């Protein structure tokens, strides 16, 4: 209709995607290994009237053209994949992960998933799963018999089993690294799977190639800054709250031209 | 949105990280060899309207010029090193530096860390490892047939065996010293690592080279002082509140300034 | 559009920009050596309709002639150098002054700056920098070796050496002071730059030529009266809900001014 109504209209958008990406961060506090979203603009078109160069006469210029412009496009989100506070759960079958790196998974479908979860757990048939039945990889058996399980910070993980005084050790919990970790997307679950913009995954024993090393009985928090996202919320109500004004006042500027 | 808005964003973050410290600082008392961290803040921007120069007529000055200025960008999170108390565990094994030093300690992955805790312990083989595999320098071996452990406060331990009552030397424990006692960066277990910032350590015997006394006995406490740390939680709790009163007025600002 | 508009625009952006100085002192507490800011005002043209004087007959006068007057222009931010407290920060590597002025320093471009901040650090060539490797002047180079770094009230810097039993002089740490201290213009990182209001800088030792001393151990802190930053923050919501109130009034008139 107006031009102003449209740029108006994508102002809105994107200001409603911003309290989408605050509204999913804040919610996902106290999920582990969740990483904070955050949303980058980036304005679209210039339509442009009178070129920025474009000699006049032969000697003037014409110093700042006019062109008028729409539109706040959203053109990502990225992650922030920083560490997350560890904290001490007491639990035996939690890992964290101090540094770089992402554990391997087996998808029901065959393809492979990563995650940073280690609120592991053991199924009927012994093996290692997270939450879902989801195999870590490489599989990892734990015998019947054993009475505690032990993930080293190197990955090492071993059992005791009863009556033998030694820990066999049943396997090796290895990392993976990506080039781009923001670049990984998420499909949710706390599961995230490859993609081009991520590169091709190494998979490296913690503590080598700049993988990161294991924290039993600690739980890796999600990096959620609860204050910047309420001065966030804050800041994007008021941008709504003005730019919902501009749109009304195009349409009071619509309706008295009508009225003529 | 509002420039205070950005500005006070800064500051409710900078109060924030100091509560942090203050937390974890908190999360450590009584625990023995801890160090009082504290926060070094630094202003970012300052944006110019008029110069503080800017010759407003032949011979007129403007002096002090217009100039509003942003943000409270928190360069560190600086170790302090100060000495702390001592409390009487009645151990041999356990040691307390008086004055400057530090103890050498080998890592397990064959670097030097250093740590102002002496709550060493003899394992299997001999070596003097504190709760962790921390072994000093050079490497001392107790002889298995050793009766009693004495450290001297110079830093000389030594045993004493079965019949003969001489109390030979057994090594030598001496100090390290740093030019910067505050730039070391932590590798946990209150271990901290030669880094750049903390200059050439020097290993030095005690008593000798302006180091401190070793006591033998005692352990050296954190220098946590619940007092002043809660002197310091009252007024960063203070500015944090203030703080966000100038967030919530930037707010109240904006929604009156919309309701128009 | 309506002269009332023109200079309620005017109120609001004056108090806009008292706000931005509030919150920006509100959120620089805690932050070594900073100054408070304050904003000076001052009014815009006056346009004249009836002058003054103006003789009406050949012997009445009209006194107190009619002028309207707009505008609320912020002339200048006044920085108010005013020593603050000192704290007890019990670092052999802060130093605090008591009293008139700054440290001078080299910039990388090699343009003189100053900082009233004493957290000093040393690089990995062993130097006195300040927080950034920003090369502090005189130039000053701690031994490897050094122990202990006292600055004296004086000024003169000695280091403790291995082995030999003294404090052997290592540099002189020497302050500057200006006629102008509210004319330097602030470039963030706690950096003031001489400018043509300011004055040329006189470099004295510390305690004489009327400079201040210094205090080793100490940090000072940011003159923020924390409570007079309420109640300004207070009086200038006030202040802008009436001026809001102002342009509302305005803009009724205007919209019944064009339904006639």
């Amino acid at each position: 209709m107006i031009s102003s109504l449209w740029i108006a209209k994508t102002g809105l958008d994107a200001q409603q995607t911003n309290m989408d990406v605050i509204a999913n961060n804040l919610a996902n506090v106290s999920t582990n290994g969740f990483k904070r979203q955050r949303a980058v603009f980036e304005d679209l078109l210039y339509q442009t009237i009178r070129q920025p160069g474009a000699q006049s006469s032969e000697q003037t210029t014409l110093p700042s053209g006019l062109q008028i412009g729409t539109g706040v496009r959203p053109v990502a989100t990225e992650r922030l994949h920083s560490q997350g506070n560890l904290s001490q759960t007491n639990n035996s079958k939690d890992v964290a992960i101090k540094g770089q790196g992402f554990f391997q998974v087996m998808l029901p479908d065959g393809t492979s998933a990563y995650t940073r979860d280690g609120s592991f757990q053991v199924d009927q048939n012994g093996q290692l799963v997270t939450a879902g039945g989801f195999q870590v990889q490489p599989a990892i058996t734990i015998p019947a018999n054993a009475l505690s399980i032990t993930i080293g910070r190197d990955g090492v993980v071993s059992v005791t089993q009863q009556g033998q005084a030694a820990p066999v050790q049943v396997g090796q919990l290895n990392l993976t690294t990506f080039m781009n970790d923001t670049g990984l997307e998420s499909i949710g679950e706390n599961l995230y799977i490859e993609t081009q913009s991520s590169g091709a995954p190494n998979e490296s024993t913690p503590g080598l190639n700049g993988a990161g090393l294991l924290y039993q009985g600690y739980v890796e928090t999600s990096n959620v800054n609860v204050a910047e996202e309420l001065v966030n919320m804050i800041q994007v109500q008021r941008a709504y709250e003005i730019n919902s004004k501009a749109v009304s006042t195009t349409d009071q500027m619509l309706q008295k031209l009508t009225q003529l």
